[PDB]
């Protein structure tokens, strides 16, 4: 039970941490690690919201994004980069795709609580 989560993310710990802190939260989490899967992923399946880390090992966030953003039901899930570096390129780059917010890592399950309530909490 809960709403459906598509997490982005290629490092081990922040897959076991994030995913632990969404299913805490009453999430279901689908897990990808890397821009590709998650555009075939959310063009197969209706995400409540997509957490988009912004450095992936292939095809970084922002394509990802724009790839999401192009496909028909994709024009609208709510998608929330990870950002660790968000002075340091990815307010340059990631977080210029079509964001509906963002996360600076590291972060607090209120944090990440509080953002995805903001987005998906009134639906
Ligand atoms: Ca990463």
């Amino acid at each position: 039970a809960g709403q459906e989560i598509l997490l982005v993310e290629d490092n081990p710990v922040n897959q076991t941490v994030i995913e632990a802190m969404l299913r805490s939260l009453g999430y279901r989490v689908t897990l990808v690690a890397d821009g590709i899967q998650a555009v075939r992923s959310a063009e197969r399946q209706r995400y409540d919201a997509i957490l988009m880390d912004c450095r992936l090992p292939v095809l970084d966030g922002y394509s990802a994004t724009r790839e999401i953003r192009a496909q028909e039901n994709g024009r609208r899930v709510p998608i929330i980069a990870l950002t660790a570096n968000a002075l340091q390129g990815d307010r340059e780059n990631c977080l210029q795709a079509g964001m509906n917010d963002y996360l600076a890592k590291p972060f607090k399950r209120a944090e990440l609580q509080r953002i995805l309530q903001r987005w998906i909490g009134s639906q």
